[PDB]
Formats: C-alpha cells, structure tokens, sequence
C-alpha cells in the first residue's frame, strides 16, 4: 500500500516504541506521558496499561502469551505486565544504563539494548543471570529484534548501521543498508525481512533476507520516527515521534 493511516490514539506525547500482537492489537510507549497505551484493531478507544512508576519509557514488546515488556528508560530497568494483570514485575537485569529497546523470542528470552553501556544483554525465561551478547563496537544502541531462528538484530544508533548475530555466533555482521542516519527502531518479520526506522532521514527502510538492495517504504510526513513493528499480515507500524502519532501501512 502507499496509503498510510493514522491510528486513532489520542493525547500522545512524542511516542517512542510500538509493538503489535497476534490479534493486531497495537501497544505504544507514550514516552512523554510516562505510560503505555493499547488499541485493539478496528477500535477507536485506547486504554492505558496499569504499569506503575514509569519514567519516560522507550521500548515495548509483546510475547506469545500477551505479556507486555517495557524499557523503563529513566529508571534504568525493564518491567513486564501479564495480560489482564494489574501488577507489573521488574526483570532481574543488572547494571543497565538508560535502556532503549526490548525484544522477546519464542522461548521467552528477553533481549535489551543497554543504551548507555553500548551493549545488548539477554535473560532466559526463569533466569536471574543475564548474558552480554558478543556484539562489538556499538554506539548508544537503540533497538533490538529477534527472528524465529534466534538471530538478533540491533540498530547501532551512533554508527549509522544495523548489525546482526546469528544464534550461537560470536561474530556480528553488518547488514547492507545504505545512507542511514542515527537509526532507532528495528523489526523482523517471519520471512526474515528487516525493517528499520531511519530516524534522522525521516523514513522507514526494509531489506529482504538475502538482498543487498534496500527499499524505502512510502510513508510521508514522518518526523524523527522512533519505533517500528510488523504484524503477521505484513502491515508496518511506525511511531511518528515528532508528530505525536502512530501511522501504519499495509504491505
Ligand atoms: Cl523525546
Ligand atoms: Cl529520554
Ligand atoms: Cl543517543
Ligand atoms: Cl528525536
């Protein structure tokens, strides 16, 4: 599609992350209002998720159980809320510094871009022991995504590039995007196509698995886009950060 739609959220303030679940419900970190909002497909009435004490939250993810995970950026912590629960829990990460993105794989492993420490950390389901992933040379990494094969994709924000690590690998590779400015968000769909918010160029770009030629998606009028998600139908959702809105484009 080249007809973008603005989702009917209301009262957003410089939103920062977006996630979409298997039913098409959209979840947004409403960064400047210290809250997380949720909108079912076809609804025009958002709700606010009952997180507690968030400080300029940045990243959001939703797992197969519908549990919502948020990087509570200003509190140096990651929290999660089971669907229909009113009580969040704090995940047992250690040493985080303004965390910025979060992803969860099919095994429940939680991946976090530990932004201010230039690293990516992960926690397995039920574990208290985080691991630092063997990326190298990251500058203020800003988004993370993980595909069905366990390959981890990271927007290396300060180095204008996207890197990936295959499961079990100790050596990253750089994806062949071109011309990125301070990339923020990243998403990967079931076919392995990688979508990136090219933050400083006000555009969203994508790269099919095996391709060396990116495509620019036909969004218009974006301002410093900040997060991206893709649903099972291939619809791409972007937090249009500087325009206080969320926009989508069917494939
Ligand atoms: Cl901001
Ligand atoms: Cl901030
Ligand atoms: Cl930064
Ligand atoms: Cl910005």
């Amino acid at each position: 599609s080249n007809t973008q739609t603005v989702l009917p959220f209301t009262g957003l303030n410089t939103p920062s992350g977006v996630a979409v679940d298997s039913a098409g419900t959209v979840y947004v970190t409403d960064h400047g209002n210290n809250r997380v909002v949720k909108l079912a497909a076809g609804s025009n009435t958002q709700t606010v998720l009952p997180f507690t004490g968030l400080n300029t939250p940045s990243g959001v993810a939703v797992d197969s159980a519908g549990t919502v995970y948020v990087t509570d950026h200003g509190n140096n912590r990651v929290v999660k809320l089971a669907a229909g629960s009113n009580t969040q829990t704090v995940l047992p990460f250690t040493g985080l510094n303004t965390p910025s993105g979060v992803a969860v794989d099919s095994a429940g492993t939680v991946y976090v871009t530990d932004h201010g420490n230039n690293r990516v950390v992960k926690l397995a389901a039920g574990s208290n022991t985080q691991t630092v992933l063997p990326f190298t040379g990251l500058n203020t990494p800003s988004g993370v995504a993980v595909d069905s094969a366990g390959t981890v994709y990271v927007t290396d924000h300060g180095n204008n590039r996207v890197v990936k690590l295959a499961a079990g690998s100790n050596t990253q590779t750089v994806l062949p995007f071109t011309g990125l400015n301070t990339p923020s968000g990243v998403a990967v769909d079931s076919a392995g196509t990688v979508y990136v918010t090219d933050h400083g160029n006000n555009r969203v770009v994508k790269l099919a698995a095996g391709s060396n030629t990116q495509t620019v998606l036909p969004f218009t009028g974006l301002n410093t886009p900040s997060g991206v998600a893709v649903d099972s139908a291939g619809t791409v959702y972007v937090t249009d950060h500087g325009n206080n809105r969320v926009v989508k484009l069917a494939a």
